[PDB]
């Protein structure tokens, strides 16, 4: 137990994560003899795995693994060059973990590509789960499912940050908390297009408020019949976006201020 490691966790239950960046292009066997080599103790690789060109095992010992990124530009392969080795802190080898894989990002970046345009600042995202080039392609990016969309709010801060027309319309998205950042991610975004997803009250709104918006869209989101009039869905969607004048594709009144 404890000092040494206690039964359970939140004391020393210590995984570690170690990925040979290009594993692939070397034999399981050659290459983990090959580390041991360099290496200074007994390391044993608890489920090593092919993840694309990737190569990785887990590492019960915290101070094992530390041995292992020691190990680094260490081995010199036959083409002459060097392995190397990515470790990292981890979870149990399988728990919640949700996230998803590097090689989707690509996935992901590419299909924005072609779905984007630096002339009206584009991103019509209208059916990111529906979209040949992944369209039965095994993965499907559900933005509504957390991370998707922060991975994808991802790219945005990094490829395309002056973005002017993000258009979520009916990724069945629901509270808003996930891009609950695009503010900072994607500053000028004077348009949207929340239309079609699932959102049930105007408490979303509350959550890009900051964002300084001048048209944006809604139809169709539970919340429409949580209201009566016209005067204050144009006040309510208003409200948290005053600089608004064009809203689900009509007339809106040149906003009047006092």
């Amino acid at each position: 137990r404890g000092g040494a490691g206690t039964s359970q966790d939140g004391t020393s239950k210590n995984w570690f994560k170690i990925t040979i960046p290009y594993g692939r292009k070397y034999d399981k066997a050659w290459l983990l003899s090959m580390i041991q080599s360099k290496c200074s103790v007994p390391f044993t690789p608890i489920e090593f795995h092919y993840e694309n060109t990737r190569a990785q095992f887990f590492v019960e010992d915290a101070s094992t693994a530390s041995a292992l990124k020691a190990v680094n530009y260490k081995i010199l392969d036959r083409e002459n060059r060097r392995i190397s080795i990515i470790i990292n802190s981890s979870a149990p080898p399988h728990t919640i973990l949700n996230e998803l894989k590097p090689e989707q990002v690509e996935q992901l970046k590419l299909i924005m590509s072609k779905r984007y345009d630096g002339s009206q600042q584009a991103l019509d995202l209208k059916g990111l789960r529906s979209d040949p080039d992944l369209v039965a392609q095994n993965i499907d990016v559900v933005l509504n499912r957390r991370s998707s969309m922060a991975a994808t709010l991802r790219i945005i801060e990094e490829n395309i940050p002056e973005l002017l027309s993000l258009n979520l319309s009916n990724n069945r998205l629901y509270r808003l908390d996930d891009m609950s950042s695009i503010v900072q991610k994607a500053p000028n975004l004077k348009i949207l297009n929340l239309s079609g997803n699932e959102l049930k009250s105007e408490r979303e709104l509350d959550k890009i408020k900051g964002l300084k918006l001048e048209e944006l869209w809604l139809d169709g989101n539970s919340l429409c019949d949580t209201f009566r009039d016209q005067s204050t869905y144009i006040s309510a969607i208003r409200e948290r976006f005053p600089k608004l004048l064009r809203l689900d594709g009509h007339e809106l009144p040149p906003p009047i201020a006092f």
